[PDB]
RNA sequence: AAAGAGAGUUUGAUCCUGGCUCAGGACGAACGCUGGCGGCGUGCCUAAUACAUGCAAGUCGAACGAACGGAGG
């Protein structure tokens, strides 16, 4: 399946001869805790169609998190726009320490021990973008054991 | 083995930079409302300002000076 949370919703306007016009913008983190996320921005009139537009969104740009032993493999850094976030790995029952956007987003990828910084702006959206960014330079230890044609023994 | 949570605020709406404020912990603490008990601790942070009253450094007859029972008269 797949289970939604909303993080924020922004009420922008833009100027006409006539006066203004109002819209939201929504942003949705969805996920299943099996190490598949992604996250999406919907804009509409009323909220509810703006929530349904960002979870199609987000449907469509998943994401796969590597969760060896329930927890980060090493530490990363993400550095998408004016963001800063910093995913470190826990010790088993630390339970997840992290910002709004970043608890989301690591709550519906499915982690259960890992610790974060926030090094720059608030703007959730960034904050989003630094965190699946920083989630993009993760590594397995088959993975570079095959890219370096040796065993998991030989390199641990 | 250890390993770090953010929020509000400049704009008609944005994204950055930047300051201000708040959410925690600790006192030889003080003030306000209130107040049942037990154990263990602490109590002039200011005037090293001025001091009633009492006690805190005396002891050795094995180196040289006591009343009584009591020799004797
Ligand atoms: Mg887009
Ligand atoms: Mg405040
Ligand atoms: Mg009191
Ligand atoms: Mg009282
Ligand atoms: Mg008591
Ligand atoms: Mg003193």
């Amino acid at each position: 399946d797949l289970e939604e949370r909303v993080v924020t919703i922004n009420r922008v306007a833009k100027v006409v001869k006539g006066g203004r016009r109002f819209r939201f913008t929504a942003l949705v983190v969805v996920g299943d805790k099996n190490g598949h996320v992604g996250f999406g921005t919907g804009k509409a009139q009323e909220v509810p169609d703006a929530i349904r537009k960002a979870v199609e969104d987000a449907k469509k740009n998943m994401v796969f998190v590597p969760t060896v032993d329930t927890t980060i493999p090493h530490t990363v850094v993400g550095h998408f726009g004016g963001g800063e976030i910093l995913l470190k790995p826990a010790s088993a029952g630390s339970g997840v320490t992290a910002g709004g956007p970043v608890r989301a987003v690591l709550e519906l990828a499915g982690v259960a021990d890992v610790s974060s910084k926030s090094l720059g702006s608030n703007t959730p959206i960034n904050m989003v973008r630094a965190t699946i960014d920083g989630i993009k330079q993760l590594k397995n230890a088959e993975d570079v054991a095959k890219l370096r044609g040796k065993t998991v023994e030989e390199l641990l």
